[PDB]
């Protein structure tokens, strides 16, 4: 089962999951009614100019180790990631004036309104997504939430691997 999301194509190279319907609330306290995939998956995310491995558990990013052309291609591949992951963190980080997902027409998608709200800016995002003290793995290096390169330090679960 390979599938599309966010100009990724997706495959799930390990787990299982079941669908539920549940209500989430934005950083605006709006609620939104998300079909949220319940149990641990591995996937292959695989673009046109970047490439990821990602790691996730219900509502959870366990880990995505990504690998693109340049830092512009990597953030998109990162922002994807972190929508597929249904994280509160990530629907929280959703606030301020005029920030409201469209949910008068019912039939409309909120995870591909989270990725628009996140494609034009992932500043709140990656702000609000958290940071770690990472191991000294030799070949992947840490992201900060600005996407500067950083051996000490990275966003949650987030690694960078060379091409
Ligand atoms: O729910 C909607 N869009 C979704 C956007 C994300 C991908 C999702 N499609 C698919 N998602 C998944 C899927 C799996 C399968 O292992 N796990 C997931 N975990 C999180 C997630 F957001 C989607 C998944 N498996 C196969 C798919 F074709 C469709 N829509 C589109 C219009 C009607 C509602």
């Amino acid at each position: 089962s390979s599938f599309s999301f966010g100009g990724f194509t997706f495959k799930r190279t390990s787990g299982s999951s079941i669908k539920r319907e549940e209500e989430v609330l934005t950083g605006n306290l709006q609620t939104l009614k998300i079909r949220v995939h319940e149990g641990y998956e591995e996937f292959t995310m695989v673009g046109k100019r970047a490439t990821a491995i990602l790691r996730k558990a219900t509502r959870r990013l366990v880990q995505l180790i990504v690998s693109g052309k340049d830092e512009q291609s990597i953030a998109e591949a990162i922002i994807v990631a972190m929508v597929f992951s249904q994280e509160d963190c990530m629907i929280k980080a959703v606030r301020g004036d005029l920030n409201f997902v469209n949910r008068a027409n019912q039939r409309l998608n909120p995870m591909h309104q989270l990725l628009r709200h996140f494609q034009k800016d992932a500043k709140v995002l990656f702000q609000n997504w958290g940071i770690e003290h990472i191991d000294n793995v030799m070949g992947m290096v840490g992201v900060l939430p600005d996407m500067t390169p950083s051996t000490e330090m990275s966003m949650r679960g987030i690694r960078v691997s060379k091409m």
